[PDB]
């Protein structure tokens, strides 16, 4: 059982195929896009930092 | 009574001789408060973009 379990553990598609009922991925959309968020808002100070 | 409103009209402590005056200072506070907040937004703003 340890074996399997390694071998599923080191199995990317496993991974994907399997457990995939979290609703975490929707949350990461919320962190990532942060970036974004700021280069834009950072961009716009600048326009009036221009302006 | 038209003229004596009139003479309402004339004197502001008149209308503030019993002091339950809170309706005015209350309005100005919140007008200058809200001034002070959005020249500090601009001003802090500015401190990010160069300091």
């Amino acid at each position: 059982v340890k074996e399997v379990l390694e071998d599923f553990a080191e199995d990317g598609e496993k991974k994907i195929k399997l457990l995939t009922g979290k609703r975490v991925q929707l949350a990461e959309d919320l962190k990532k896009v942060r970036e974004i968020q700021e280069k834009l808002d950072a961009f716009i100070e600048a326009l009036h930092q221009e302006k």
